[PDB]
């Protein structure tokens, strides 16, 4: 599926993203532009033979199981394969871990170079929240 901004930022809402560790929704939104272009079927291959999966490019290196990623963790206890959904509770669920892990938001690389500092409230402007 690929959502509309005011779309998805009403599904992360609806799911408790908004606020989750202290990102505004904005923020959240402004993430899954860059990591998907809000799509939630977005596979990416990493380098380190990793995969990233979804709306918001969960790694396979530590978060979710895909079976083709040696040494890797699976801390969200999910298969990769459901963090393409286009019901988004399980990415939102397994974002919420990854958020709360010590580094806030800078886990996702493209909200740190991409949204971090940036007026992120213009992504969910005009939106019926
Ligand atoms: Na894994």
């Amino acid at each position: 599926k690929v959502f509309g901004r005011c779309e998805l930022a009403a599904a992360m809402k609806r799911h408790g993203l908004d606020n989750y560790r202290g990102y505004s929704l904005g923020n959240w939104v402004c993430a899954a532009k860059f990591e998907s272009n809000f799509n939630t079927q977005a596979t990416n291959r990493n380098t380190d033979g990793s995969t990233d999966y979804g709306i918001l490019q969960i790694n396979s290196r530590w978060w979710c199981n895909d079976g083709r990623t040696p040494g890797s963790r699976n801390l969200c206890n999910i298969p990769c394969s459901a963090l393409l959904s286009s019901d988004i509770t399980a990415s939102v669920n397994c974002a919420k871990k990854i958020v709360s892990d010590g580094n806030g938001m800078n886990a996702w690389v493209a909200w740190r170079n991409r949204c971090k500092g940036t007026d992120v409230q213009a992504w969910i402007r005009g939106c019926r929240l």
